[PDB]
RNA sequence: AUUCCGGUUGAUCCUGCCGGAGGCCACUGCUAUGGGGGUCCGACUAAGCCAUGCGAGUCAUGGGGCGCGCGCGCGCACCGG
């Protein structure tokens, strides 16, 4: 139904859009680990239809910024938004706007275009299951003054982290994690970007064939 | 729950302190139906001050006396352990 509904009224402008409209590329994993540029949010609307439901579109922050022209001062809105399916795909965006609606829509489109793919597993000394309910190993991210360290935890231990990270990890599909932070967490933008980069850096650790079985590692969607 | 939230600017990122939010102990305001268990109740200030009465005795299988009874027993103080 809605698949073709959206596909019909979309006229592509890029080669990736054209391939996704035709049907050469059918799965979401086919666009990622090649140096493709992603300039249309319709690609992601079509391949990941879960990122249009309101349940998957957290608005994280609204800020009121000021510019001086006295002259009189001019008021603007900055919006920070996250989107994602709860099975391995999350993105984050910022939007300028003169009105909050404009800001929000721009932020969500930039979030769709800034989409990544993560890994999941179990690497805690206290569960040793082989199911993907957490992260498989410990990772570190940074932005500005904020430093985030994410550690694997056991089942039933729900997201021991600040709220911004709670939302981002929920959307990425993580259920259990321990955290250490350093710096100024009250800058929501930088706290969020640090968590996002920590999740991205799950793909920069080198592993071996046995680690996959040992930790139940999963790249993207499960099952 | 190996956690963060507010505050310095016309707006921003930092440093850095104040404050919030949890637990235990003591005093206190308002209010209060019941049963059970426990190693709780002048320690912090005065190891400051007092009245009344109690908190350490026992032995007739160590000895003499006296009394109350019926050579047998019951009691009183005393010597002695
Ligand atoms: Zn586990």
């Amino acid at each position: 139904e809605i698949a073709q509904r959206v596909l019909e009224e979309w006229e592509p402008k890029t080669k990736l859009g054209r391939l996704v409209k035709e049907g050469q590329i059918t799965d979401i994993h086919e666009i990622f680990r090649k140096g493709y540029q992603i300039k249309e949010p319709e690609i992601v609307d079509v391949l990941l239809p879960e990122v249009n439901l309101r349940e998957n579109q957290e608005v994280l922050d609204i800020a009121l910024t000021v510019r001086m022209t006295d002259s009189g001062r001019r008021i603007r809105f900055r919006v920070l938004a996250a989107v994602g399916n709860r099975d391995g795909y999350v993105g984050l965006g910022i939007g300028h706007g003169r009105e909050v609606g404009i800001a929000i829509r721009k932020a969500i489109n930039y979030a769709k275009m800034n989409i990544i793919e993560i890994k999941r597993g179990c690497g805690s000394w206290e569960c040793r299951c082989r199911r993907p309910h957490s992260i498989p190993f410990a990772v570190e991210g940074k932005e500005g003054s904020v430093r985030v360290k994410l550690m694997p935890g056991p089942r039933g231990l729900g997201l021991v982290i600040g709220d911004v990270g709670k939302k981002i990890l929920t959307l990425a599909g993580v259920q259990d994690v321990w955290s250490q932070t350093l710096g100024e967490t009250r800058t929501t933008v930088n706290f969020a970007k640090a968590v996002f980069n920590a999740l991205y850096n799950t793909n920069r650790v080198a592993i071996k064939p046995e680690d996959i079985e040992r930790y139940g590692i999963v790249v993207g969607r499960a099952m």
